[PDB]
Order: C-alpha cells, then sequence, then structure tokens
RNA sequence: UGGGAGGUCGUCUAACGGUAGGACGGCGGACUCUGGAUCCGCUGGUGGAGGUUCGAGUCCUCCCCUCCCAGCCA
C-alpha cells in the first residue's frame, strides 16, 4: 500500500533543489516496492506550459529516476495534469459548499479589486453577468496538528488562519484544494515534499477531516539553497539539472551529490544510489537548509570520472557531444581508449575532458599564449626541439621509460632549465601548458605524431 | 508584525551534558616535469548573550538572524 509522488510544475526547468526531493521518493517506493507517480501541477493558468512541462521528465529520465505512472505514458490514476481534471475538483469544491464549508464569494466587476459579500448560494445573477466568483473554505477554531515524519509533532492555531480560496474565478484549483484532492484520488500513502509547504499542510489536513477521509503521512525535508542562502531556483547561478548535462557533469556523479549534501552517507561519501538503496535512511538525512556547492559537485564528478571502468566512461562521453554542440572526431577507438585513460586523471568534467583531449585527436590545435610567451619565444628554445626530433628519431622503442630517458637526458646538456625543457615539448605535442604526463602524453601519441608537431612547432618559431 | 522551521569553521557535516573532529574550498609540500588531478599537511566554527553545573554545541531564559506560509502562486 505504498505509493508516492512527486508533483512538479511546468515553468522553465528543473534544479537540484526539486531533483533531490524526488530523489528521497523515487529511493523510498524502491526500498519499499511501493509506487512512485508523477503527477503534473499547473493549476496556475497564468504559468502554465508545455515545453517546460516536459524539460522535467527527460532530465529526471536523465538523473535515473523511473517513475510507474505518469503523464508520458500510460496511468490508470489518471490523467496526470493539475489542468486536465477540472471535472473532478469541481463537483468536490461544491461538495464542501453543503456542509457550509465553502461559500461562493461574490466579487464587483467594476473593480477587480473589491469583495461584495458572503454567501453559500450560487450567484448566477451575478458570474453569468461578469462578476468574478470564487469558492473560499472557512477556516473553524481549533488545532490542526500532525506527526511529520522528520519534524515531528506539528501544532497549528486554526485561529491564526482563515477561510483561502480554493477555487480560482476561472473555475480552477488553486493548490491546497488541489493537493488534498489528488492526494487521495491517487491514493497516495506518504507525502514527502519540500519544506515550504510545512506551513500549507495545516490548511489541507482540515480539507482531509473535512470530506471524512484520512490523511496520509507528512515530512517535509530541508531545502536546497543558494548563495544568499534563499530558495534555490535559478537566481542561484545556474541549478538547473539540464545546465550541468551541458557542462559535462556525469548523472551518477551528481546522484551520489543529492545523497551526500542534505542525505549522510554510512561511510565513504563517494558512491551510487544503486548500492544505497538497502541502505536507506528515511529519517536520518537533514534537518537545515543546505547550501549548493559546485566545487563539491565538480569534485565529486571529477572522481567518478576515475573509479568507474574505462568503457563506462567513453559510452557517458559520447552521449555528452551529441547533448552539446561540437562533436568528437574520428579515429581509432584502442588509441581513443588510451588518451581517454591519461586525460581522465586531469580534469573533473566532460567538458575539460574533451577540450583536453582535442590535440590527440585533431592536429590543428593551437598554441596558447603562455607557451609561446613564456617559453617558445624564448630565443634559446629552438635549439632544444632540435634533439628532440634528433633523439625520439633514433629512439627504436617508444616508451614512457624511453621517453623519460630522452627528455631528463636534455635538462641536463646546457641546452635550456629542467623545467624550460618540459614545457616546450608538451605545448609543442598538445598547444598547451598543463596536459597529462609527459612521458604519456609523447608515448600515446605514436613516434610519427610527435615528431610533426615537433617540426610544427619549429617552422612556427619564426613568428 | 501573524503563525511555522532552523542556526557548529567560507561550505556539507561528527561530539553518553565531558577532547569542538572529519571532509570540499582555500594556502603549503610531494609527485628526481605541467597541474584542475593524486597522498598528506595547515590554519578556520559552537548565531550572541546571562543562569543552573566540577564542567554545557548539548539544559533553562533573553536577544539576533535566516527561510517558508499571511496570492484567484505553487
Ligand atoms: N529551492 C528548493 N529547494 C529544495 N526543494 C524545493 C525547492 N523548491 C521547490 N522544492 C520542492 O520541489 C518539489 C517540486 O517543486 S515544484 O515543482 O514547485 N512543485 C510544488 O511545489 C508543488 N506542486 C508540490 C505539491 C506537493 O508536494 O504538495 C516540491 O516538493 C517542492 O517543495
Amino acid at each position: 500500500l505504498v505509493r508516492v509522488r512527486f508533483a512538479p510544475s511546468p515553468t522553465g526547468h528543473l534544479h537540484v533543489g526539486g531533483a533531490r526531493t524526488a530523489l528521497f521518493n523515487w529511493m523510498f517506493a524502491r526500498k519499499e516496492g511501493g509506487k512512485f507517480i508523477l503527477r503534473i501541477e499547473d493549476t496556475d493558468t497564468e504559468r502554465s506550459s508545455r515545453e517546460y512541462e516536459q524539460q522535467i521528465l527527460e532530465s529526471l529520465r536523465w538523473c535515473g529516476l523511473d517513475w510507474d505512472e505518469g503523464p508520458d505514458i500510460g496511468g490508470d490514476f489518471g490523467p496526470y495534469r493539475q489542468s486536465e481534471r477540472l471535472e473532478i475538483y469541481r463537483e468536490y469544491a461544491e461538495k464542501l459548499v453543503e456542509d457550509k464549508r465553502a461559500y461562493y464569494v461574490v466579487y464587483d466587476k467594476e473593480d477587480p479589486s473589491k469583495e461584495l459579500f458572503t454567501t453559500y448560494e450560487y450567484p448566477h445573477e451575478y458570474k453569468e453577468k461578469g462578476h468574478p466568483v470564487t469558492i473560499k473554505f472557512k477556516v473553524l477554531p481549533g488545532k490542526t496538528s500532525f506527526e511529520d515524519l522528520l519534524k515531528g509533532y506539528m501544532e497549528f492555531d486554526n485561529s491564526t488562519l482563515e477561510d483561502f480560496i480554493i477555487m480560482k474565478s476561472n473555475g480552477f484549483p488553486t493548490y491546497n484544494f488541489a493537493v488534498v484532492v489528488d492526494d487521495h484520488l491517487m491514493r497516495i500513502s506518504h507525502v514527502f515534499r519540500g519544506e515550504d509547504h510545512l506551513s500549507n499542510t495545516p490548511k489541507q489536513l482540515m480539507i482531509y477531516e473535512a470530506f471524512g477521509w484520512e490523511a496520509p503521512v507528512f515530512m517535509h525535508i530541508p531545502l536546497i539553497l543558494g548563495s544568499d542562502r534563499t530558495p534555490l531556483s535559478k537566481r542561484h547561478g545556474a541549478t538547473s539539472v539540464e545546465h550541468f548535462r551541458r557542462e559535462g557533469i556525469l548523472s551518477r556523479a551528481l546522484m551520489n551529490y543529492l545523497a551526500l549534501l542534505g542525505w549522510r552517507v554510512e561511510g565513504d561519501e563517494i558512491f551510487t544510489i544503486e548500492e544505497k538503496l538497502q541502505s536507506f535512511d528515511p529519517k536520518d538525512i537533514s534537518n537545515k537548509g543546505v547550501i549548493f556547492d559546485y566545487q563539491k559537485l565538480e569534485w565529486v564528478n571529477g572522481k567518478h570520472m576515475r573509479r568507474i571502468d574505462l568503457e563506462d566512461l567513453k559510452r557517458e562521453f559520447i552521449e555528452w557531444a551529441k547533448y552539446a554542440g561540437k562533436e568528437i572526431p574520428s579515429v581509432d577507438e584502442r588509441y581513443f581508449s588510451e588518451t581517454l585513460r591519461i586525460c581522465r586523471e586531469k580534469v573533473n568534467t566532460l567538458s575539460q575532458l574533451y577540450d583536453i583531449m582535442y590535440p590527440f585527436m585533431n592536429d590543428d590545435y593551437e598554441y596558447e599564449k603562455d607557451y609561446v610567451e613564456k617559453f617558445l619565444k624564448r630565443e634559446e628554445a629552438e635549439r632544444v626541439l632540435e634533439e628532440a626530433k634528433k633523439a625520439f628519431k633514433d629512439l627504436n622503442s617508444w616508451n614512457m621509460e624511453e621517453i623519460e630517458k630522452t627528455l631528463r637526458d636534455l635538462s641536463e646538456k646546457g641546452l635550456a632549465s629542467k623545467k624550460v625543457v618540459f614545457q616546450l615539448i608538451r605545448g609543442a605535442v598538445t598547444g598547451k601548458l598543463v596536459t597529462p604526463g609527459l612521458f604519456e602524453t609523447i608515448e600515446v601519441l605514436g613516434k610519427e605524431r610527435t615528431l610533426k608537431r615537433l617540426e610544427r612547432t619549429l617552422q612556427f618559431l619564426k613568428k
């Protein structure tokens, strides 16, 4: 009888703040074997959409969040749109009017900012004309409390609160009413949402017992925030899952973070969502707001790029290119595997991984100013690039140890300083001053590609 | 202000009432080469006050701040 869901809202895209709350119900529904449902909350006709109401599922899907019921697929307890159900929220909203719980509020047409009176009677002689009309829920005295699964005994004073509209003039449910209705008809066992709703729960409870139903289990976990410590959205830089996927951040690496920022770890903070099911701590999560951190995220991501199998990585890297603009060249899979096995221990993102292996692939790579302005332009940099092609020319064996021999046997030949000899060969074959092990670089780049890049630099030296 | 929720290094997080520790960042070594990366190291916090105590992040009280609900937003 376990059925937890996630009620999104079509408004641009989804960020880590929302995804994290989604990841929870996902795992939970899996640890207990319950059903996970997807319910798009688009009751706000003003900010309604479809595009932004689609980019959400794709991302979640990319996050590895599979859902049982949803609008994208089938679903008996549907429809799954807080808009394609204006036939249900109707009769129910009118049933509350019976028990004197909901009264038709008649508004003034002359001014869209004036109220007339209160009445349970149906204002046919007003709505038919033009006078906007809604439906409010009368709040009676008392204390509407509940047992939060994280906050505990949450007691509230209905007195401090009052009649709140539950039906927009355009015959559209607001939210507190839309939730209660779909949180019962869809038979939801547990409701695990953010924390900004912890204040709305009371308003909802009064609706449950109103219809004579039985509210489910409510729990409100911390909220991922930004720098100013405000509820994460988009104004906090770029915390949209869509963004990360662009920058080249793995999925398993990001997931391992959301379940690390707020939700703790029973050992090594580095892991995956799989090996964390049976060891899921529904309550042992977080209790306070958690600021998002790119640095910790990128750090965690970079590591996953080293633990996972070599094959696993390349696959994801391939898919990334298709997502982003510029694509990958055409090279030997075994050669690509090597260069991809040498540059993976330097970059912490797929973007940085591509912008570093480019020289290993394409040969029309440029030369960063640093290299030229610092070492290359040095009058005593050409003579060093001379023996660089000579010694190597003779080298019958082209491996690390061997290539390692030549290099060191140069910096100590009066030719030039230690680093000077290394940075010249480096940028000569990579075009950058920051690349993988020079012993690996010169190695993986075979013997031919090397000599060419040595010549190239030479011919260019002449400004 | 009304009502809720929460405060430990810059950030995420440990501490039977009894050592404020561990990580990311940052700064520094090392890697008989580069450094985003790799091993370690290094400072850095109890939101601020009174009191109960041999002693309090931990217990009581006052003060301060932060986020949410006080929309025909969700
Ligand atoms: N800055 C933030 N940090 C961390 N969590 C955040 C968040 N902003 C929203 N959330 C949480 O993400 C989920 C979806 O957000 S949302 O698309 O706006 N939808 C809604 O708020 C409501 N339709 C949810 C209905 C319900 O569960 O009762 C909701 O659970 C919401 O509480």
